[PDB]
């Protein structure tokens, strides 16, 4: 797990996200979609978005970004005690949305990129280490649920 110090770093970084949840959410999804276009195909509501301009101009994409990061923030603030919060997410993503764990790796990487991009020089080595651990933990706990379900 993460140490108390590490959790404190994670939630300190998360302060940045909470000052502009929609802006961070939007940039994360744009980073995901642009770098990994196959991921767009998992969203019937975003498949029409043929350019990054269209993405940036989509109010509904920003709205979804807010839903996404609010859910992740809820999870993070549990500091690893997130079984109740994580289980239904794991299950909807495997069973309904059919999201391979690879795409969760992609979005983890996107969050790290976006934090650097929006806060250059203000996302230190220790912070990146802590946030990365927290995201791997999220990812790994989801992967356990995927295995249970036999979802690939
Ligand atoms: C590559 C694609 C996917 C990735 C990566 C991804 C990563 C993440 C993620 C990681 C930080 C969090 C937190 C996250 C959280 C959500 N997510 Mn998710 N998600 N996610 C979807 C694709 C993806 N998610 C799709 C598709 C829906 C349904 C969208 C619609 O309303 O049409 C959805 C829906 C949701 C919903 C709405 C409730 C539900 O359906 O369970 C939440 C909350």
């Amino acid at each position: 797990g993460l140490s108390d110090g590490e959790w404190q770093q994670v939630l300190n970084v998360w302060g940045k996200v909470e000052a502009d949840i929609a802006g961070h959410g939007q940039e994360v999804l744009i980073r995901l979609f642009t770098g990994h276009p196959e991921t767009l195909e998992k969203f019937d509501k975003f498949k029409h978005l043929k350019t990054e301009a269209e993405m940036k101009a989509s109010e509904d994409l920003k709205k979804h970004g807010t839903v996404v990061l609010t859910a992740l923030g809820g999870i993070l603030k549990k500091k690893g005690h997130h079984e109740a919060e994580l289980k239904p997410l794991a299950q909807s993503h495997a069973t309904k949305h059919k999201i391979p764990i690879k795409y969760l790796e992609f979005i983890s990487d996107a969050i790290i990129h976006v934090l650097h991009s929006k806060h250059p020089g203000d996302f230190g080595a220790d912070a990146q280490g802590a946030m990365t651990k927290a995201l791997e933990l999220f990812r790994n706990d989801i992967a356990a649920k995927y295995k249970e379900l036999g979802f690939q």
